């Protein structure tokens, strides 16, 4: 399937214990699609002082068009140094491995796979 229906479980920045996916571009982007898939992938809302409590690069879920079985659909794109890898819409936030943090909610999302 080309789109994925997920339940990605929000999480407070000061909770994340593994702060990014990786150390390039590529390996960031690789890294989110492959815990996407195995449901191990958080998601921070994006707030003054939060992307700086993280480790770059960013990954972005970005809305990708304007909302199926309330599945908003959303594709990535990563930054690093200011400088962005994808175009797309707004952010619904900062994607980060979940190992076991309690969230405080959940964000339905149709993710272009």
């Amino acid at each position: 399937k080309t789109h994925v229906q997920l339940s990605l479980p929000v999480l407070q920045v000061r909770d994340v214990l593994v702060r990014g996916f990786g150390d390039s571009v590529e390996e960031v982007l690789s890294e989110a699609r492959q815990h996407l898939k195995d449901g191990t992938c958080g998601l921070v809302e994006v707030e003054k002082g939060v992307l700086p409590q993280l480790e770059q690069p960013y990954v972005f879920i970005k809305r990708s068009d304007a909302a199926p079985h309330g599945h908003v659909m959303v594709e990535l794109v990563a930054e690093l140094e200011g400088i962005q890898y994808g175009r797309s819409g707004e952010t619904l936030g900062v994607l980060v491995p979940h190992v076991g943090e309690i969230p405080v909610a959940y964000r339905k999302v149709l993710l272009r796979k």
